[PDB]
């Protein structure tokens, strides 16, 4: 009957609800395993640490992929990048335990030098095909005024990896050695300015801040004077829109809307 | 112009009198246009209705296809080389149904279209040879466009248009006897900020047949989702144009693609 | 506290005013030396030439960095790119004298071929660490409909250079030969469509246009017929928002807002 | 070793007692080998006779083909995608005639095989999965070799062998449950400094049939030149081996591919 | 026939003489048009200037392809690379007139930054397909102890261009706009240490040295003190092997011997 | 008088001895400061450790440049690359003290991923211009059967850096921040198969082996069973040619012979 619809608003509701079976009310329905893709050690916990704790509490398996080693993130002239990499691995392991996270994949690209290349797509696809996750969380590459190249590259690479994982001609040696081409059901953008889904983290906010603080190298007492207020202000910003004190915002869309969809921004 | 102190007046004066910019009939004196598609099918899905309307009015429409479409199957039994051959026949078939006779294949692999000087030169070489009056290309600023080939194609196409008239750009082209060429017209399809509309209500059924010609891409089960999707897109452009089904284009003066802070105000 | 606040609007005002000590009213307070980063010879003067004259008059040292040689910017079949590069160096030297500008750094990347690479980041960091400037002006890489690759690359590279200059592990050979990490106090985006700060250039507009016209290769009489009205229309656009006739618009944000800040666009 | 003061003595002692290097029977403990070919046909042209002799003695021989062979025709009617499909069937046919069952296709385009970390990882992934005892690869030091794919394949293959055993190299391979692997044997084919020879006089006619299986590459007119060429190569290795027709290999200890100034002395 | 040969030496003589019809005595039999590919302005004249004069005298059309602009080749702190490029264009034009050379193609890659890429192969193939030359002269990329990256890249790129020009699937847009595949009959390597063919240049040596000296920027009086003796010593080295005073050495092989030929070094 | 020589052998002797003033008998005459360029931590000491001790004993300043971090060089699954980098820095510092070496520059490129790029050339040129060394030692990039990409790249990059350091248009920002072009007097290739100069290390051989063994991560007891005999066999190979027990072999040529010299291999 779709041929004889003459109003956009009607066709849109019909496309989302009946054709795509898209659900914003409970979009995590049948997800048991999710990947969180972080550009740097700490990005997962700062972006969506509260939501990760809430997920592992409900018995959802949450696995980290860390794109970089975090080699550059110190102003101390006494800490070489190799020293800092070891330090931030221990820190992210510690931070991961406090939320329910057991498994981390390290790609080991150098901080500030994450290529936007076919090579990094293949590395991510290899992990998606092995772990066969139901959902993937990744930073929104369209975050206005995001100046960090690793953040822009990670978001775009992660969306490519999700879209190309189910194509048997993409990185075909993966299938030849016995991995299978996998479709992810769910995509969530964190660190986003246009969220359409909210998780209340008011009850776990104190644990989130403790798990951020586990990154001692990144949050000495002097830096923390600025960041505790910043992180609370972010949590309030998502909070206003969710009708709670403290929240984490996600943008969830159907796979289809990430390609040639001029009304994609209308959810 | 020295004596104007209000922006709104200077803006109307710049568009109307200085630039002589015309949204009412922007295809006035265009006889030949290039449609630049990242993949086989992108031209017909994006602006197939408009292409039929153009070739009917006797305008020559030439495709440039950036990639071979090697990756676009979930069938483990179709190699990329097999699929490339298949999608060439499909786009040839789809092209005949609209009035399109000439296709240039650059043969970059699907998902691996470089954003490089090299692909700019390939496009400039075609622009200088064919001397087209207008170029259609996908809007690289489409919100939430995740396909790298789509982003790269839009940016590369705008670069090619801007650099084709510069004799120092790809100078070997001139040494073997091509000439610099200036394009009159730029149109962005697959856009979320269109400012010009073509009614395709009368040709919508032909457009869908010409999309369906890409059998590899639209089996019956996929088509269950895509017919409604493509109709919903056509309705979205429709609402803004005051018809049922439309294709949206963004048209701006060449000048507004560079250091223009009010570019989004047309 | 900050724990006690449960309204976003309050936390936001508190974060800007008290935590970050951000001041839009006089943001150039303690800046004595600034770098202006231009993709092409002429971009500084066209973008913010009026502001540069006002700065050098008040005794602020303004230093240009030019990313490219301007090799491609002619339609004359008789002028090779090497010829035009020499010509536009003389032109930018001439244009620079008319405003108060004495020092220009030429990176000498070819027009239309400015890489977005670690290599160009190092080149810019080397200059920032040597000159120890208090502020940096650079083109807004998020300018809607900016099709020139050199403009997009320059803005992103400049923000990276500013962010990485203070990191001792970034381009470590710089410190080994006796340069020091440097933190830039001030970042200003010119050629922007979301300006939040304005400089009146009504009094110096005629000098700005003379200094643009000094680029003879780029502004013959026929081209100038279009560009004088264009440049006046731009100056009026910033003008309306500033409550003057002719202005230059800048976007100024705290350094923190260029990373994972979902309300960045809300100043 | 401390109290040796003559090079010639220390050299014999290093090879025989320390490294336990054996040129007389170097395939002692090899059950599985990879043959790495830049193009479809390179394995059979380079060492087809040796491959037949190996599979007859029950050794598993697995091909890795780096490229699709997209460029290797002067026929204006055959697109590269068409030719790729054709040369896959041809190499499958040629592979059956020798004892070869498994081919891995990397699907890099002919003439565009990068010398990159990315292609190293692709090869390491296969070496770690298949755990082969030996690897055959084209000698990248072949004088006057003009083909970039041949130079890149040889260097990449030696890198892959050297880096496969390092757990920090392509660490995601181990995280998903592959293991580091050390290859026991390295053989260079298409070499001008061979130190080991296989008699192929008895299987020469089968080798030529298996080369000819690549019809796209060896029409009757091309074959007029190549049968004599391939015979002349086989005679060149022959003279040095004391038979009519041979295939020459260079075998060295893994150690001699790094900072060994007397490497050329075996 | 060839099946019943049991001697390498016999099959080798038979392959060269009868099958390949290879002729070292007069290898320039049917060549009317040749390309000389030089990495830098001056490389053609220094390498084979004498041979070029002897060729243009006999009415052979000799066309230069210059890969780079020669931007880096001065120790003078006052001469920008753009200045030097203009200067070395005039110099090579002057040097070219003195030998019989009328047409030079400038690719305009920067000195020291000549990529070994598909892109430069396409540029060279485009010229080979347009000019349809019978022969190509290029520097021997296997020259022992050649440290200049532009020299190594030029030799390899030139051999690739020759090998790929006849393949319709290589740079297919060239054919779509109406160029045709072209097969080059003749390949000569200059600047080679394993030459197998010699041209007597004793009678034109003084003109060669004048045409080298035309590159004033490259050969001031002090540099020339070293280079006149060097260039004479090179000419004597080729001379001894040719049985004359002064010669230019070339390596000529069948096209076949540049691919999987283990006895290639045996001519 | 060079015009009226008619024999190569005579011109060759005359060019080396009188024109170039090339001296193999005492080639380190006026060198007080040398750079040793090593691809990996340990390459300097394994290649020419004995010669380094003999140089620092005579009061010559020897400065290391290490291209890579040595991240990949372990088969232990429990040592991350970041851990191993820290470990091999301490090891090379220890090994350096035992020979007379005080100063090491770390470029910090990852083991196995040393680019052959303009970027690494600039890094090396920056150090050559700052330290103004009289000589440079680097691994022979033409070593037959060298399979390590870092070894091939280091040798070529080092020769480029030496050749481009004196060109003011190469890496021009170096001069703008106050470094000067520098000419290196001396180039020595170690890890070479065609040496023409030898240093007796018989008396310091057991110190060299101790300084190699300082790299504990690289030489456990089991690995050392193979390498002590290997390193002794190498030292004997150079030994035979020098008429001593244990030696280190170097190739020294005039700078001129690294460009378009067909008789380069004839010294
Ligand atoms: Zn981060
Ligand atoms: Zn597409
Ligand atoms: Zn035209
Ligand atoms: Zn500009
Ligand atoms: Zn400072
Ligand atoms: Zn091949
Ligand atoms: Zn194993
Ligand atoms: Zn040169
Ligand atoms: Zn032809
Ligand atoms: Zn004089
Ligand atoms: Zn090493
Ligand atoms: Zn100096």
């Amino acid at each position: 009957m779709f041929e004889e619809i003459n109003d956009f608003e009607t066709a849109f509701k019909r496309l989302l609800n009946e054709v795509l079976e898209f659900d914003l009310q409970n979009p995590l329905k049948d997800v048991k395993k999710v990947l969180c893709i972080e550009p740097h050690p700490d990005d997962c916990v700062i972006g969506m640490g509260g939501t990760i704790k809430r997920l592992t509490d409900r018995g959802i398996e949450v696995i980290y992929i860390c794109m970089t080693d975090g080699y550059m993130g110190t102003t101390d002239e006494n800490i070489t990048g190799h020293e800092l990499a070891q330090i931030r691995r221990k820190e992210e392991e510690e931070s991961a335990k406090m939320l329910g996270v057991k498994k981390i994949y390290w790609l080991n690209y150098r901080d500030t030098e994450l290529p936007y290349s076919r090579e990094v797509r293949k590395d991510l696809v290899k992990i998606i095909r092995k772990e066969k996750p139901d959902g993937v969380f990744l930073p929104d590459p369209w975050l206005p005024y995001e100046a960090h190249p690793d953040h822009r590259a990670t978001g775009f690479l992660a969306l490519d990896a999700v879209a190309f994982s189910p194509l048997p001609n993409f990185s075909n040696i993966d299938l030849d050695i016995g991995l299978k081409p996998h479709s992810v059901s769910f995509i969530g953008l964190y660190y986003t300015s246009r969220p359409n889904y909210f998780v209340d983290i008011t009850d776990v906010m104190d644990l989130k801040l403790k798990a951020i603080r586990a990154h001692k190298s990144q949050f000495p007492d002097d830096i923390w004077e600025t960041w505790e207020p910043f992180l609370r202000t972010v949590a309030l910003y998502y909070g206003q829109k969710a009708g709670v004190k403290y929240a984490e915002g996600f943008r969830i869309m159907p796979g289809l809307f990430y390609h040639i969809t001029p009304f994609a921004e209308l959810i």
